[PDB]
């Protein structure tokens, strides 16, 4: 499933991120806001049960109980994903966190990359309950989707109940590459951009998340 | 405009609020959450506009710029409305705040009328820029709407650009009264409950907002 | 006892609060900050006990457990105290909040006020456990000490283990008045201004708190 | 300069971290917390000046202005430091963040050398202004100081007006290895532990910050 959250407020933030005149302080600020928001959207796609509670006025009433909110694991890719994950964690107060330090080897070429090398420098993940936990992986950008598929190689084994991928911008090439391999993955993103340049950068994109966040 | 925000997450928190076994800490904690979510939703009804921004990759693209995020005044009626206004202020960083104290007229009798006058003992409100500001009045529960009415008479004279009313549970009698008298108002709420018992409590409701929050 | 918290950072904030040019968004922004830092300072004055915990390395070591952090009740006198309490609760996660819509009566100015009338509109407070709970009462200003003494009147009969008063600015008259009656109160403030005018406003002080925060 | 910040509130937080039973969510929560506190203490050593501000009462008064609050760069060396930096960044709203990913050297032999090389694979740091910016480098635990030394050797090259190192626990060894090479570095820690066991673990320490925060 592909959820493109393009509501006025998320598109308003995306425009601040895209704008090159935005400094890293405000850039990181929005990522935290968007992870907050995107987290809410994801909340509304979870499994809920119909329950009954008694109000103060003795009256019994029917309400919902999203049992899944107690089975969430958010994996942080680090780098630009930190402000984002900081936002998601705000929305899922009961989520455990894991980190899979992934970074693609940025190559310069004469053609548009359809694939890139990805190295993993750090790995600390919580136990993932099979058929129970909902895993959320954050990545500000998805270009060739090489970074994402690399982290997935492992997450997918755990066989979590669900798998969500949050990103700000995704390239058409990337969404299709990921969802054609794991179409069961709920992929959230505020927008999808057309192409990748010869360095594997999304166009129009927003630049190098890492550079925008800590430059 | 009536906007009932009955999504899985909001109703989940609402269930939490109704449940009589939810202590005051968690009760307020959830009230803050809803202010955030209810604020997010309010944002998407805001008046935006299309702009053009240049990204780091030299490409220029179109985006959104919700300028009304600068012209916002949130009015806090105190009491249990505090945790709520707190979350709404987090959803509107550039929003100014005003507060008002109010006590409805105490007329001899154990029973309670539905149309009572209200005494506004304290009133501190930022200047409401005519035709430019968007006023948001926060109030946990609208049972009889006597207070909402008293306040609205004041805000109206200011000639806002838009007026919003946020609440968790709002009695059917209340919605009707407010919207029928002021049709142009955006009244957001997580749920509209049926009746009001003689004591004026919303049924099933969630008890006394104030006592749940600071009891 | 009197605790004047004049650490470089607190005085920095205060300078912002006193500055008549500080707008209400920043005014309240600073009050939340100051509430955090003061709750921190306050937390250090609390009673604690030596314990023993087991590190993952299978090694016991002595430690500190501030047991009272689970027995705190913050009393919000509302209005301009709001932002300040918002900050204090951030330092005390497990604290129960109570509210008191108290407000001294504006005087004529024909005589130097000593004992002012205090109206009590609303009052919802948690069960204060005698000899166990530590009560924290917050009000940004303390001039004639009337609003506070009014509040204390009740808090004392509850026989708490400790009573803490927190503010930004206190007057000499007020600190002595409160402390002459209840010498056991732990009174925190960032500054003690020397005089009150005839209207009951601290000089140089910082103006009317409510108007600064909600004007 | 060595600053051991062992106040009741910080030791209380430290005690929880050392306690093996503290779950991951709570472990990271405390890091964020110690981060704002340590941030508060650091803020009192920053350059500041006396200024004249006029209050609403129409009278001028002196105050403090910590101008150095606009010249802070925080360096996130990732890993278990994410929670800590998060807190630090709250204490310094105007701080710019930079990141540098570092990994230890593969060294066959169960035992871990006191001194060892460190590979820095990612480095994105804002423009450190010479003799102006204050560089804060958070790192939960300094055992062998190997990572800190590697990172310092880079940071120092920019001639920062000042360099701070914030850590929860630090071994005597590491403290001596840092200050012995750079005695001008402000090394803030909550507790210094005696020895390091053969696996590079501080004793009593608190185990592996990575597994404690992400496991
Ligand atoms: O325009 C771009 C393209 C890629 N990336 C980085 O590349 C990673 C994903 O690229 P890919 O693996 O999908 O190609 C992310 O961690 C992100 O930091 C950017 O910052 N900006
Ligand atoms: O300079 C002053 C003096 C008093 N007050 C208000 O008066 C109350 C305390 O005054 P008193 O009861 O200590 O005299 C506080 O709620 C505060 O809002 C101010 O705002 N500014």
């Amino acid at each position: 499933p592909l959820y493109v959250i393009d509501k006025p407020i998320t598109l308003h933030i995306l425009t601040q991120l895209r704008d090159k005149y935005t400094d890293q302080i405000n850039f990181r600020k929005n990522l935290v806001r968007l992870g907050r928001i995107l987290g809410y959207e994801i909340s509304n796609t979870l499994d809920y049960e119909i329950v009954e509670v008694e109000t103060p006025l003795g009256v019994k009433t029917k309400g919902v109980d999203i049992t899944d909110l107690n089975n969430i694991v958010i994996i942080n890719i680090l780098r630009a994903a930190v402000p984002l994950v900081e936002g998601l964690l705000k929305a899922f107060p009961k989520a455990r966190q894991g980190v899979i330090g992934a970074s693609r080897v940025e190559v310069d070429g004469k053609e548009v990359p359809k694939d890139m090398d990805v190295y993993i420098y750090y790995k600390k993940i919580p136990d993932i309950r099979a058929k129970v936990d909902n895993v959320i992986i954050a990545d500000p950008m998805i270009a060739t989707a090489s970074t994402m598929l690399k982290v997935l190689e492992e997450v997918v084994k755990a066989n979590p109940k669900r798998i969500y991928i949050v990103s700000i911008i995704s390239s058409e090439y990337g969404v299709n590459k990921i969802l054609s391999k794991y179409p069961f993955i709920y992929l959230f993103t505020v927008a999808i951009d057309p192409e990748l340049n010869n360095k594997g950068y999304i166009l129009p994109g927003l630049g190098d998340a890492g550079d925008r966040a800590f430059g």
